């Protein structure tokens, strides 16, 4: 699924990411945006030979499992495809496990490199949430 920016936006506050850990709901919505163009089925591979799944990117090497990792965790306890579905709960539930792992939200190149420092809250701007 392709989501609309407020749309995206209205599903995360529903999920509870709005202030988690203190990133107000833009962060994650930019961080969605430089990440996959709000596609649930983006996939892209890495150099190291893991993959980064679904609407937040979340990678093999650590935190699902694909079954073509080697030497990789699944933290997230799932397997990766589950973070291609149009119902982003289980994306959202493991990056609530990501950005509780002590870097926050540095955990995602895209944000660190195109949303932090910026005004994040453009992304929710003019959204009935
Ligand atoms: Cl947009
Ligand atoms: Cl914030
Ligand atoms: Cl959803
Ligand atoms: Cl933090
Ligand atoms: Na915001
Ligand atoms: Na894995």
């Amino acid at each position: 699924k392709v989501f609309g920016r407020c749309e995206l936006a209205a599903a995360m506050k529903r999920h509870g990411l709005d202030n988690y850990r203190g990133y107000s709901l833009g962060n994650w919505v930019c961080a969605a945006k430089f990440e996959s163009n709000f596609n649930t089925q983006a996939t892209n591979r890495n150099t190291d030979g893991s993959t980064d799944y679904g609407i937040l990117q979340i990678n093999s090497r650590w935190w699902c499992n694909d079954g073509r990792t080697p030497g990789s965790r699944n933290l997230c306890n799932i397997p990766c495809s589950a973070l291609l579905s149009s119902d982003i709960t289980a994306s959202v539930n493991c990056a609530k496990k990501i950005v509780s792992d002590g870097n926050g939200m540095n955990a995602w190149v895209a944000w660190r490199n195109r949303c932090k420092g910026t005004d994040v809250q453009a992304w929710i701007r003019g959204c009935r949430l």
